[PDB]
């Protein structure tokens, strides 16, 4: 399928790296490297809120993955059931002569079993009569459409919380990735280095004055020399503080670049997985809508044509479900290795 093992690997790597991040105020303050900053966007409270949101998203991924795997198994089983039963029914109806195929209608077969053909629904209930089989299959297809829709909603909500958009409940959610980008831009466009350079230039001029005074005198100049010494001491303490803060901000920018890279890699994978589940949901909806065209008054030839149209998408559905199962097994084994 279009969703590869590398895609799931990228998603799981993003989840792991996001779980390695701290989510408490003290842990956030230790990670960012400061307890306070003059920049309101980089305040520790906002950073802690963003980290906590990322942490909750990473926690939600496990439930999303489980839902995807469980519904893929269910779709493979339901597709095998529907395909095999429908093929048996179609072959049995095709074996009878053309004259009965044209004169008889579907209703002439609904009240009796079609040559020991049986169908078991999602509630483990068995149906033997053809009409009961068709109604049970219709209900199963509707329920599988609902379940596939729920899984697609889960995957879409995960991806939208990552990149941004309107969630399933109508809530407008700003993506965690653009928020990471905004914070990184705040880290990269500030005047910390400017203040550092200005203070350092003042200190260098005063140090040149101190050097010249020391070289030249050894009374009024002595007091000026000591005044310059005290001024240099104060400005140097300020420079040390601001230099530590600026180094922390620069390193945090690097860390946020890494977070952004991981989020970007996960985004493509989520796009692929969402597309695959949407394709399967569309095929199931096509099957349900075609089943809506079945009635007892139809001739056996028309019924065979319509029922072929009904059960055709389930072949692709079960193929895609088996592909998802295989890719998940391979990717999880490779991640455990």
């Amino acid at each position: 399928g279009i969703f590869t093992k590398g895609d799931l690997i990228n998603i799981k790597l993003y989840v792991k790296h996001s779980l390695e991040l701290p989510f408490t105020l003290e842990g956030v303050k230790e990670y960012i490297g400061y307890n306070d900053i003059d920049i309101d966007g980089l305040k520790p409270a906002k950073m802690a809120t963003l980290f906590k949101e990322i942490h909750d998203h990473a926690l939600s991924w496990s439930g999303v993955e489980s839902k995807v795997q469980q519904q893929s198994i269910d779709l493979e089983n339901a597709g095998k059931q529907i395909t095999l039963t429908g093929d048996e029914i179609i072959s049995v109806i095709d074996q009878m002569p053309i004259i009965e195929r044209v004169k008889n209608k579907l209703g002439d077969l609904t009240d009796k079993q079609l040559a020991e053909i049986t169908y078991t629904n999602d509630d483990k209930e068995i149906a033997v009569e053809l009409g009961n089989i068709l109604e049970s299959m219709k209900k199963d297809i509707k329920r599988q459409q609902e379940n596939t829709q729920k899984v697609k909603t889960a995957v879409s909500d995960f991806k939208l919380k990552l990149i941004g958009g309107e969630l399933s409940d109508g809530t407008i959610a700003q993506g965690l990735q653009p928020q990471i980008s905004s914070k990184k831009k705040l880290m990269d466009d500030n005047n910390l280095s400017t203040t550092i350079k200005d203070l350092q230039s003042k200190i260098d001029e005063k140090n040149k004055e101190i050097d010249q005074f020391q070289k030249d005198y050894n009374e009024k100049a002595r007091k000026q020399k000591n005044k310059l010494i005290d001024e240099v001491k104060d400005l140097q303490s300020q420079v040390k503080d601001k230099s530590a803060l600026q180094t922390s901000v620069q390193n945090l920018s690097l860390s946020f670049a890494g977070i952004h890279t991981s989020m970007v890699d996960a985004e493509e994978a989520l796009n692929h997985l969402d597309f695959m589940w949407n394709t399967m949901l569309t095929q199931i909806t096509t099957s349900r809508d075609k089943f809506d065209d079945i009635n007892d008054a139809l001739k056996l030839t028309s019924f065979v044509i319509a029922f072929k149209q009904v059960i055709e998408p389930w072949r692709d559905v079960q193929g895609s479900a088996a592909q998802l199962i295989q890719t998940f097994d391979e990717a999880l084994a490779e991640y455990k290795k």
